[PDB]
C-alpha cells in the first residue's frame, strides 16, 4: 500500500500517467472505441487480448508486466437513470477488487461513463462518488485524469473537501 494513501486529480492523457496500473473506460466487446478507450488502445494495445467483459465489470489483462484494468461503465443512452447508476457504482466496485488483488500502490482512473457513454448529461458528481465508495477502503494512491479545465476545479474542489 501506499504510505499515506491519496487522491489527486491531473488534466492530461491517461496514456501518459505516472501510476503502477491504469483503468481503461472500456466498451464491453473489447474494441478500440474512442476517447480514453482509443488513446489506451494506442499506447497497450496487447492488453485488448481477450479484454471483453460485461456492463457493470473489470477484466485486467497485461501489457508486459503493466496491469489495464478495463472497467465497463453503462452506456445511459440505453439504461434507466436507476440501472445505469446500479451498474456504474457495481463497475467501480470491480475496480478496487482488481486494484486489491494486483497489490498496487498506485492507480490512474477516469470518471466513467461521462462521456460519451454520459447519454448527454453531466455525471462529474455521480461518477466521482461512486469512485470514493469503491476505493475508500484502497490504500493505492488513486490519480483520477480528466482533460475540461472546469472538471479538473471541481474534481479538486471534491477531493479537498473531504481532507
Ligand atoms: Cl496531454
Ligand atoms: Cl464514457
Ligand atoms: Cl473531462
Amino acid at each position: 500500500g501506499a504510505m499515506a494513501p491519496s487522491y489527486r486529480v491531473k488534466r492530461m492523457d491517461i496514456a501518459k500517467n505516472d501510476e503502477e496500473c491504469v483503468v481503461n473506460a472500456a466498451n464491453p466487446r473489447g474494441l478500440p472505441g474512442d476517447g480514453v478507450c482509443k488513446a489506451v488502445y494506442k499506447k497497450w494495445p496487447e492488453s485488448f487480448k481477450n479484454s471483453a467483459t460485461p456492463v457493470g465489470t473489470a477484466k485486467t489483462v497485461m501489457c508486459g508486466t503493466y496491469p489495464v484494468i478495463h472497467a465497463v461503465g453503462p452506456n445511459f443512452s440505453n439504461y434507466t437513470e436507476s440501472e445505469g447508476d446500479r451498474e456504474l457504482a457495481a463497475a467501480y466496485r470491480e475496480v478496487a477488487k482488481e486494484v486489491t488483488r494486483l497489490g498496487v500502490n498506485s492507480v490512474a482512473i477516469p470518471l466513467l461513463s461521462t462521456g460519451v457513454y454520459s447519454g448527454g448529461k453531466d455525471r462529474l458528481t455521480q461518477s466521482l462518488n461512486h469512485l470514493f465508495t469503491a476505493m475508500d477502503s484502497t490504500d493505492a494512491d488513486v490519480v483520477i485524469y480528466c482533460r475540461d479545465k472546469e472538471w479538473e476545479k471541481k474534481i479538486s474542489e471534491a477531493i479537498q473537501m473531504r481532507t
